[PDB]
RNA sequence: GGCUCGUGUAGCUCAUUAGCUCCGAGCC
């Protein structure tokens, strides 16, 4: 919810602030 | 193009930290 809220770039790039 | 990769105080679900999109190194 009320964060980073991201995840993956949108293709299994992922994100890991 | 295209994929992987990756916080970019880049968006949506804002409670939920992952799942989709953006695009730079790489080949060219």
């Amino acid at each position: 919810g009320r964060r980073k809220k991201r995840g993956t770039r949108g293709k299994g790039r992922k994100i890991h602030y």
